[PDB]
């Protein structure tokens, strides 16, 4: 969703009026409502205030929201972030892998691109 | 963690260069390191460009930072309206009645706590 609606989610299925936040965070029902609009973006500092005051992690307040490209292929970032897999790859075998294309095509998921790791780790080892 | 050791991580663990994360994303060279080493803090329209640049979410990156600078409610009273099974049963209204309950200052601590009261109470009105 947007980060506005969130904002206005959080304390409207908390029953606070905008005063109740604007004291408790050092901010003033203007901006605060102007934030929740979202004629305003705000900056981390003031998601910090934000966050504390609904006893809310900053990622937690983040996680109904929404707001680019990509440097690896998504399948390569895939690999990376399996719990069990990933780890024991070094950082250079990501970029030696990432060269690696054909006209566009590359490997197109995770157990792709560790398929072709393991062959490769051999022949360079 | 804090953000800019995490905004590291994510490049170290990827064995990239800062200039293939500047070359997929707007921001130069320099202002990377800048984010990086903590010296200012980036835009929430620069968090998107870089997580997107790394594959995951904006809430996925902030999966383990931590930030430092208090409640409008009670902790375990957040909690439970932050619990998804339990938590959106509860009206807002619901919420308001709870947090008037204090004796000395003292107050439910945990969430089951708050919702031992709320069933109760709720029958009662
Ligand atoms: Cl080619």
């Amino acid at each position: 969703m947007k980060l506005h609606e969130r904002l206005r989610e959080l304390r409207s299925e908390r029953g606070l009026r905008l005063k109740d936040v604007a004291e408790v965070a050092q901010i003033s029902v203007p901006y605060l409502s102007d934030l929740e609009r979202g004629r305003t973006n705000p900056s981390l500092e003031t998601l910090q205030t934000l966050a504390g005051a609904y006893n809310i992690t900053v990622h937690d307040l983040l996680e109904g929201v929404e707001f680019t490209e990509g440097a690896l292929p998504k399948g390569l970032s895939d690999l990376i972030a399996d719990p069990t897999l990933g780890p024991q790859i070094t950082p250079d075998w990501v970029r030696t892998l990432s060269r690696i294309e054909l006209r566009g095509k590359r490997p197109r998921d995770k157990q792709d691109w560790y398929e072709i790791y393991l062959h490769l780790k051999r022949i360079l080892s």
